[PDB]
Formats: structure tokens, C-alpha cells, sequence
């Protein structure tokens, strides 16, 4: 999760 980390959670929100 490198760059899943600034938005994958962001989505997950």
C-alpha cells in the first residue's frame, strides 16, 4: 500500500 496509502483510504473513508 505505497501510494494505496494516500487514497485507497481515502476511499475506505
Amino acid at each position: 500500500v505505497r501510494r494505496f496509502a494516500w487514497w485507497w483510504a481515502f476511499l475506505r473513508r
